[PDB]
């Protein structure tokens, strides 16, 4: 995978798809010159670094090719910058499970916590700490297949550096390990928080976490001890992962690797695992 450089006349945009804080992304078609491909594609137009920065950027950002993050095809600079990238037909799987709660079994449930765990392992091993991870930053390419993305949180980590220390970024606070909240560091284990939270997102069909709390109570909360409910859907097995997610010692939790292979021992008989009704 290599960055290309693209023109204007190159991409057209056809219809928004969302948007943030980050900027706009459109559902676009590119055309790569003389090519006479029609490649559906998502433009993530952001909202000034020199050029040579932001391409530099870019081509680690192109380098990134697992099937369960999404990639960066190309760049057009103008008065702003375009990031083309892999469209995802069916959006974020947040909404996913919100819309099609009544019709997804176990075995869609647990194959996309394996996928997840897939990608964020493929960024550690990139010295990639994502640090907001969440259901909504989820996209889905086929009801069968998922990635992750970013919108601008990511950091990479330097060969000496075993975290990241944060700045005066907002922060995501219900997702967010406890030290992380507390002082701002985060590390690969800090995304294995994340991801407890986003495995709660799908086992509850999308629900709030901490619904209805205030954002500045969580630290309090989760020095207490407090933690995320058991799903109705859940075994006490799949609850227990969670739970391994959110220990206070970052170093006691799961890594990716290993979240790996015990999701995808629970996805060689899923109904063993989450229970429901209808499945099948
Ligand atoms: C729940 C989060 C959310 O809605 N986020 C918006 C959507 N988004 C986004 N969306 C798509 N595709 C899509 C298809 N149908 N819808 C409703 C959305 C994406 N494909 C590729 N990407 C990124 C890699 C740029 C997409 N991002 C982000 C945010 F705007």
């Amino acid at each position: 995978a290599l960055l290309r450089i693209l023109k204007e006349t190159e991409f057209k945009k056809i219809k928004v798809l969302g948007s943030g804080a980050f900027g706009t992304v459109y559902k676009g078609l590119w055309i790569p010159e003389g090519e006479k491909v029609k490649i559906p594609v998502a433009i993530k137009e952001l909202r000034p670094k020199a050029n040579k920065e932001i391409l530099d950027e870019a081509y680690v950002m192109a380098s990134v090719d697992n099937p369960h993050v999404c990639r960066l095809l190309g760049i057009c600079l103008t008065s702003t910058v375009q990031l083309i990238m892999q469209l995802m037909p069916f959006g974020c799987l947040l909404d996913y499970v919100r819309e099609h709660k009544d019709n997804i079994g176990s075995q869609y449930l647990l194959n996309w916590c394996v996928q997840i765990a897939k990608g964020m392992n493929y960024l550690e091993d990139r010295r990639l700490v994502h640090r907001d991870l969440a259901a909504r930053n989820v996209l889905v390419k086929t009801p069968q297949h998922v990635k992750i993305t970013d919108f601008g949180r990511a950091k990479l980590l330097g060969a000496e550096e075993k975290e990241y220390h944060a700045e005066g970024g907002k922060v995501p606070i219900k997702w967010m390990a406890l030290e992380s909240i507390l002082h701002r560091i985060y590390t690969h284990q800090s995304d294995v928080w994340s991801y407890g939270v986003t495995v709660w997102e799908l086992m509850t069909f999308g629900s709030k976490p901490y619904d209805g709390i205030p954002a500045s109570e969580i630290s309090s909360i989760l020095e207490k001890g407090e933690r995320l409910p058991q799903p109705p859907i859940c075994t006490i097995d799949v609850y227990m992962i969670m739970r391994k997610c959110w220990m206070i010692d970052a170093d006691s939790r799961p890594k990716f690797r290993e979240l790996i292979i015990e999701f995808s021992k629970m996805a060689r008989d899923p109904q063993r695992y989450l229970v429901i009704q209808g499945d099948e």
